[PDB]
């Protein structure tokens, strides 16, 4: 599994729209970590 929330739709809510957006970018900041 790809561990990451799908990205929202299927007529979603406008508010919740964007909670839910800002999660997608703060799983993949995980995937960003590279050797500093």
């Amino acid at each position: 599994y790809p561990a990451k929330p799908e990205a929202p739709g299927e007529d979603a809510s406008p508010e919740e729209l964007s909670r839910y957006y800002a999660s997608l970018r703060h799983y993949l900041n995980l995937v960003t970590r590279q050797r500093y």
